[PDB]
């Protein structure tokens, strides 16, 4: 989408994974959807040095509205969970230096049940720009034909265009196609500034797995379309939660950089550990997400449950991926001529190789002839950054 | 088995999840299946404190031996990954205050190819006896009918006993003949001190839960048998290696000691968190898995994706077991009549409630008529020790 947003991936916050549908703040104040939970993650993402790191989109997902729109056709928030209302939620991530983004869904309601945009695309873009929002992921549940859901999607993008303000539009468009019809990629990268491909993400391995299964099956028809402006949406980085080993966090952190992704933490700023704090903000895995080039990476290869991936990167450089896929034993060995890598060119007539997950560690220089060997932690992933010695 | 051994369960290190059958001392002489492992792991089993906490079998899995069957027909260890021999291990472990186990096959080979001991029962529990060996686990691979299955566990176990010297008997009986027969635990029993009736487990939560799953679903088959001397095995114990989260490790170790199943690490202890070595170690959860009684525990409810479990302890004592199967969100309040717990007998008139799970924690005094409120992390358990408040 060509409204000067997304040149490199959007980083943020986004409230579902961790936090979902939860309505009692009765029982659970302290984790339930309102504008307290927000403000709370707001304040942290500057203290915590989140910000710095470059996460600056602080997004409310679904459930945030009243169940009916006012009497003048408009999205409410909700009274007794927001009540102090969106713009002055708006305001206060502005004050942070942050940017706020806020969900809605082009059929006719949410995918949690609550008010739907169809009819009303034109009201809610102007509402969300008149409140100060900075980012929309719009959603594609309860829409009546695939026909319908792009018209929408298309109308929605034009809507929050005609408001004159910057928006990041985030469409989950392909997601509910693929399943009947193979996306136009070039259509959805017309009107949108990311897109979720797939299933929504859960904190296990499992999806993880699952994401990247997907992703590197159909990358032909998804790699090559993304780039500055329009990214490929994998969901959230789930870091920091309840389950996923230390080296499963490592492989997410280490495959969303490699894939482009917009890097949405899904997690409790509040109580998270350093360790998944240190991942989160490692500046070089961060760099490589944020490449200013722009390249979508891709699985060079797969066999013997391991898979190499790896991605160009600006000024010859490129990023270097290995997952170790067997899940019983101990640290396993892989071995890889640099030679297969960057298709012949990355390590030509050589290359500087640094490790940067899971240490950062400089490996020296490796002839174009060379062999790279490593030793990959069963569901682990060892990062590299490759630079050419031209 | 009546022979006095494994009135608890037993516990102890097996070497076959995290090292498996590396046979390259070349390139990886510190992984590698050999003398030199074992001897570094039976160091730190004392000077780690695992002994202490209870782990006292360093037992060898699979692929020890050299291909081939001496002159006298005796198996062999592997002679440039065990120079010394068996015995001097044995012995080396035994200086340390450990005993040493070992493994074999029923058919012709075992399950990563090497000899298998049909035909040579008698030979091999000879030999293994004459080497000082203190548990053998006994692998049902390379089997051509379920009949010579049983008749071989059967055989060696007789043939263990005739040595004279007390051998804890691990037998992989009943998980090869599921599901294609029914095993009879109470023949099982008679043969063996416990019992692999699962598939193997692995370095992920997909496979414990694919455990758990199974005994869950097949309890009102395998618990009542489970006692003194005769376990239900469902496989070691993978914390503190790469696959699991934190709260996956904190649910193995709670529901192993609620399933009453022999606590066989798998792990380096080398390379250890002190997170996994206190878990391990948690002398409290330890405490339930060996409690003297010997009565395994159940699942008692399932639903709203939580599973309950329970275990009747000593003393009139119970341990409960709830875990929050739903992988996404957050932690889950969870709450349950403490009338429901313990056949109703737990908190009648009272019951004093401590949680172990994932930390330490006096909950207080409870009566028959009050609820349990928990909240329980995401692939998480909560471990809780009920007291009743007639002694
Ligand atoms: C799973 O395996 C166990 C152990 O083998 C079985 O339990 C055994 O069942 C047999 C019956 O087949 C019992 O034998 C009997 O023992 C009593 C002693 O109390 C004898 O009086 C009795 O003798 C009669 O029958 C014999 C037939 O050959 C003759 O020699 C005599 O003349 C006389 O007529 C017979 O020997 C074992 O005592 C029993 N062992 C144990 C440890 O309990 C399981 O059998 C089932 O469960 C048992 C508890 C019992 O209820 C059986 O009736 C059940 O069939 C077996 N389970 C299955 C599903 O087959
Ligand atoms: C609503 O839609 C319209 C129609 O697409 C959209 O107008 C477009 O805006 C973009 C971004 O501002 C314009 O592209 C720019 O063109 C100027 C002049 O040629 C260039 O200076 C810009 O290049 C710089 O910035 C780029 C990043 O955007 C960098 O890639 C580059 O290196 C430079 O630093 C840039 O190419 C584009 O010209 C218009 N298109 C049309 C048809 O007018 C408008 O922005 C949308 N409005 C809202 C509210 O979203
Ligand atoms: C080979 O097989 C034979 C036949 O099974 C086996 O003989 C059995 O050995 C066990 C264990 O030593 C004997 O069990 C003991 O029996 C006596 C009474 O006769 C009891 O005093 C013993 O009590 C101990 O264990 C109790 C557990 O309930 C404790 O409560 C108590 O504190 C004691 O520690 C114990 O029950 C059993 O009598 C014999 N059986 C027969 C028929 O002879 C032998 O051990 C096997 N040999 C090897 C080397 O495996
Ligand atoms: C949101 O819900 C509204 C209301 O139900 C949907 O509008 C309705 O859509 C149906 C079918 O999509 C329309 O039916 C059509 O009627 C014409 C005759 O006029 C007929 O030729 C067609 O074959 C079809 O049956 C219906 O007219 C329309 N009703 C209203 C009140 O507008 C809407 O499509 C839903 N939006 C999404 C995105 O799912
Ligand atoms: C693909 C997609 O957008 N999925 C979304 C998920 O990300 C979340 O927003 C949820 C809210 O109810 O609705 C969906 O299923
Ligand atoms: C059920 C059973 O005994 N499983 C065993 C496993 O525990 C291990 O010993 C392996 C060695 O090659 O062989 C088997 O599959
Ligand atoms: C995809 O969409 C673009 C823009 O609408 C169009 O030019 C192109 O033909 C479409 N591709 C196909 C084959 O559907
Ligand atoms: C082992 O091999 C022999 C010869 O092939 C066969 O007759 C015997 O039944 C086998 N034993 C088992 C336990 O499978």
């Amino acid at each position: 989408l060509d409204n000067g947003l997304a040149r490199t991936p959007t980083m943020g916050w986004l409230h579902w994974e961790r936090f979902m549908c939860n309505l009692d703040c009765q029982e659970e104040p302290d984790s339930c959807i309102s504008e307290k939970l927000f403000m709370e993650m707001a304040e942290l993402m500057v203290s915590e040095g989140w910000k710095d790191a470059g996460y600056e989109y602080l997004c409310i997902d679904d459930c945030w509205m009243a169940p009916q729109r006012d009497s003048e056709g408009r999205l409410q928030a909700d009274p007794q969970r927001f009540p102090h209302g969106i713009r002055q939620l708006a305001n206060y991530v502005h004050s942070k230096g942050l940017k706020l983004g806020i969900y809605a869904d082009v059929g006719n309601k949410t995918c949690a049940g609550f008010p739907g945009s169809f009819g009303y695309y034109d009201i809610d873009a102007q509402t969300f720009a008149d409140w100060g929002v900075d980012l929309l992921k719009f959603d594609g549940c309860y829409c009546d034909s695939l026909e319908n859901l792009a018209d929408g999607y298309k109308h929605m993008s034009l809507a929050l265009n005609r408001t004159g303000r910057s928006i990041v539009y985030s469409c989950s468009w392909p997601a509910y196609m693929w399943p009947f019809q193979k996306p136009n990629y070039t259509e959805i990268r017309q009107y949108c500034n990311h897109w979720r491909n797939f299933a929504d993400i859960d904190d296990s391995w499992k999806s993880i797995k699952s994401i990247l299964d997907w992703t590197s099956f159909n990358q032909e028809r998804i790699v090559d379309v993304a780039g500055p402006g329009g990214w490929n949406d994998p969901d959230m980085l789930v870091i920091g939660n309840f389950g996923l080993s230390w080296n499963q966090q490592v492989t997410q952190m280490a495959l969303w950089a490699i894939m482009a992704a917009p890097l949405f933490m899904s997690n409790d700023l509040r109580h998270i550990s350093p360790q998944a704090k240190a991942l989160l903000q490692d500046k070089d895995v961060i760099a490589i997400n944020q490449d200013p080039l722009g390249k979508q990476g891709y699985q060079l290869r797969q066999g013997d449950n391991f898979e190499v991936w790896e991605r160009p990167l600006s000024g010859l450089a490129w990023a270097v991926a290995m997952i170790n896929r067997q899940e019983i034993g101990g640290p396993r060995s892989y071995t890889i001529a640099v030679a297969s890598l960057g298709k012949g060119v990355a390590c030509n007539p050589a290359c500087f190789i640094t490790q940067l997950l899971p240490v950062k560690r400089k490996l020296g220089f490796y002839e174009w002839t060379s062999r790279l060997r490593s030793h990959i932690n069963p569901t682990g992933t060892v990062l590299l950054q490759l630079e050419n010695t031209m």
